[PDB]
């Protein structure tokens, strides 16, 4: 393992302590007279030595270990004999006490208490904080904390002559909280001190601390907090505290994690029609009434998962239109290549090259969602839309066989092929909604150039979602949709944008594109289903669309992951 | 490689460029009538196909890759031919126009201009950017930037209806700095401008640019800087633009890295006695004359390497007494359990744990330094000194065996160890320096103590280098030293710290311990030389030391590393 030197001289006897774990080393020849020497100690000591040798090599190598902690100070002995030539010189003594000092938490990511830094995986090591989230003691609010216990095994009368303190880099202060458990809790570690004694009785004893993390990973903050245990001599009155052991555990503070539509929904939200309150309904989901601008993800430790709102029994966190939360979305767990994203990879739209017209999200946000590095994001190309928003040209819906989703990607083609297969029909006189029949939308060439720009963009992105989230063309689906260039070129949608819909599991909430009817029955509207339902979605259609989606988390833990 | 997918028609006939190197998809299912298809096109374009086949499955893939640049547009042709049943259908036609478009850099360290991500090692691939220092246009300027070159090679008119922009993401212009070659030199890309519009010609051509480093790496900075090509089509003039290609190149800014003591001295410099100046003639090293509070450190890149001074053709940075550079040193190359640490490893000090009167080196420095990150430093444990500098106890000197260097610790026990051998030969009347004998310092029972809790203080910074430079006792050598707490329970030295010598090469340059003189001839400065000539060293004791040593950088290059 790791630990100390201790030097022994035939001048006077040395007093040591030896903490259980450590390798504890010995200097022989230091102040050694004769040319060989003995080693032997109490019953306790296991003294194993390369080149139990005799020699007097300052090469030779004496390590002590210790069984187990002493009952009171000095109860083994390490006898150090010094002879050579014709003589029978000293005898080096040396009174070991042996205790036990372990600062252990869950670093075993299974919510209880059991290499000296955090790793990534399901063969790796490390317990986790959750931040604390609250907008505006006992368990009765300590089970959304960390458990982290210190356990010592001493002799009653050792700590008079040694103290232990616990600490938190100075750097990592403001980031962190601990609390002691006496069996009240008080803080003793936080962004107002960095370190603390503690009251330790000898003998068998163990106290309870309580940690909780004030702030979720960040350009300035990777996200690892460490709590160190310093074990302190003071036994001359006179010199200062001498560190005489320390160990340590690393947390690693859960990330915020954003939930995708293939995910079972678990609560709808809807703001001041009732189409939803129906849709819920057949997707066994609840509902409840009071706005877009949030996205509600969840934090997860071993211990306990915890939903959390993210804005500009619930968390909250507010880092800070491309800017808004509505031009984020999440893809499904998805591989790549080789390297496996469980949580999915987040999706956020932008431009494609920086102008002085060009749009994007606030620096911050980004950074911050790249910070946590669970869902490493994607920037795709969404400036070109009056709005911005990825959702806007993009979907994600439940599968039941390929890779378990699908990705619906508007579609200008699929819609001038369902207008031109339905006028060579003989319905080219469909009137759709100013009211267009199917022929002057097909005739027109302004209109046809637009799209075709249209095209271009989402092709852009069909392409980049395809290497980024290891797509094939058989996972994606043409959903038909038009598109007009308004507002400065920038586009939107020429009739309802039914690829912006609300994925309830396997119920889907799409827009109503009152189109051409024929049969009774408008063709997207039918275009649409004949796409859809071989898949098992159950396409319902609504007019107008303020709504969130509280999801269930993954049952992967994130931790487990490899970024 | 990377690339599109193309949507022809039997319609009408579809145009479309292809950059040489990108993997072009055809898409031939999407407005096709008729169950076969063939392909057939001119002798620039290989097309190449799997499950050249004929059925019309929408999992058929067709790809086109251009043998080379066309003379004009439209040069190539890919003819789709749709046949089935009893019919001959249409043949969709296809005018594709290839062009050659290579940004392209540095990316194999080699000084030579020749995976879209940067990446360490002898194996590895990425341009490297200097950092522009200096305090307060062509080649007379413009040898210390990187060189990184855009060749092209496209029909004469081919500028008519594209243009190319450069561009930085606007969270890395700050950062970085463009500057365009006219074959004059003006800023194209910097802080001001992201991006920037490219006046290119056709046919064959090829434009130089020259970027700078603004920034060494640091916490909000992990030091890569991209720079992005777009080619974007404006054929349409009412649509806006579209990107049609984009490629770029990834630059890593040099690290500022720092020297060790077992590199070969290349000039000392001292402030306004002079045996340093014959010290440095033996030394064979340059001398020049004018204040320690700066360190002489080195940035390189494969076409440079540059002198780089670092306060609070010589280069400059200024991040802002533990908070000093005088408690700022770097192991010498080493290897710790496999990982290899081929610049050394920085060593600065502080306190165990955090208190009230505990000191540390600025918050800002520390973050710096590790964000160079190819000399990870470490923390030993210095706050004990009155002044607190590692120095104070510890020196690095160049050896000719073992690892190739030595470490040397202060050690109050070696000096114990010598004035009692030399008190047990008849010398305990041997006047230091108030003057004491060599007895009463061994009599002193307060002396005794303080220097036994120095011990402790050194010897758990031995263990720390032990286990963090992997060293072994063989690769340590105690110096005699003692020190007295004074002020605060603090250390200070005894007598001259010889620990504190200005290793100059293979000679070094102690302070004179005015210690007890035997055989006309101090006992310590004996002592020390019997410990360090058997190496090769040249001891030479001087009196008291304002100085700083600039030294040769490491052959090895710091991106071959792989921290």
């Amino acid at each position: 393992a790791q630990g100390t030197l201790i030097r022994v001289t035939p001048e006077q006897p040395t007093h040591a302590v030896c903490v259980l774990g450590t390798l504890t080393q010995l200097d022989i020849c230091s102040s050694a007279p004769c040319t060989s020497f003995s080693i032997n100690a109490s019953p306790g000591v296991v003294v194993d030595i390369a080149h139990s040798t005799w020699p007097l090599d300052p090469g030779v190598e004496v390590t002590l270990t210790m069984k187990a902690a002493s009952g009171s100070t000095g109860d083994q002995k390490v006898q150090i004999s010094y002879y050579g030539p014709k003589t029978p010189p000293v005898k080096a003594l040396l009174y070991l006490t042996a205790v036990e000092i372990s600062l252990c938490a869950d670093i075993t990511r299974t919510g209880k208490v059991k290499q000296r830094t955090w790793t990534w995986g399901p063969c790796g090591q490390g317990a986790i904080l959750l931040v604390n989230c609250d907008r505006d003691l006992d368990s009765e609010d300590l089970q959304d904390m960390s458990l982290m216990t210190l356990s010592t095994k001493t002799p009653k009368d050792f700590f008079t002559n040694h103290t232990l303190v616990l600490h938190v880099a100075r750097s990592e202060m403001d980031k962190v909280r601990v609390f002691q458990a006496t069996r009240k809790c008080s803080v003793v570690l936080g962004p107002k001190w960095p370190s603390h004694y503690l009251m330790v009785p000898g003998g068998k004893h163990n106290m309870d601390f309580y940690v909780e993390a004030l702030a979720f990973p960040d350009t300035d903050f990777p996200g690892l907090i460490t709590l160190t245990i310093s074990l302190l001599d003071t036994s001359n009155l006179e010199l200062p505290e001498a560190v005489v052991f320390q160990d340590s555990v690393v947390f690693r503070v859960a990330p915020w994690i954003m939930t995708p539509n293939t995910q079972p929904p678990q609560e709808v939200y809807a703001c001041s029609l009732k189409s939803v309150t129906t849709l819920a309904m057949k997707a066994k989901c609840k509902l409840t009434i009071c706005q877009d601008e949030m996205e509600i993800g969840y934090i997860q430790a071993p211990h306990k998962t915890l939903p959390v709102v993210f804005d500009s029994d619930f968390g909250y966190v507010t880092r800070g239109g491309l800017d808004s939360f509505g031009n984020l979305e999440v893809s499904p767990p998805v591989t790549v290549r080789g390297k496996e994203y469980p949580l999915g990879r987040i999706l956020f739209g932008d431009s494609c090259y920086p102008s002085n017209d060009s749009r994007q999200m606030h620096q911050a946000l980004q950074d911050f969602l790249s910070a946590q590095q669970v869902q490493a994001p994607v920037k795709l190309y969404s400036d070109w839309l009056s709005v911005g928003h990825v959702d806007e040209f993009l979907s994600f819906v439940p599968a039941p066989d390929r890779k378990g989703f699908r990705l619906l990607l508007a579609s200008p083609r699929s819609c001038y092929k369902l207008f031109q297969e339905q006028q060579n029909e003989g319905h080219g006189e469909a009137l759709l909604f100013k009211q267009q029949k199917i022929k002057n939308i097909l005739s027109n060439k302004t209109l046809r150039e637009h799209n075709s720009f249209v095209e271009r963009c989402i092709d852009w992105n069909r392409e980049l979602l395809k290497r980024e989230l290891g797509l094939a063309e058989s996972d994606i689906i043409d959903i038909p949709q038009l598109f007009k260039l308004k507002e400065f070129s920038k586009a939107e949608a020429f009739f309802p944008n039914m690829v912006n819909m609300l994925v309830l599991g396997k119920h889907l909430g799409i827009p109503k594109p009152f189109g051409p009817v024929i049969n009774g029955r408008c063709c997207l509207e039918e275009k649409v289903c004949s796409l859809l339902e071989p898949l098992g979605l159950q396409c319902t259609f609504i007019n107008d669309c303020g709504t969130n989606v509280r999801r269930k988390p993954f049952s992967f833990k994130w931790w487990n992951m490899v970024p």
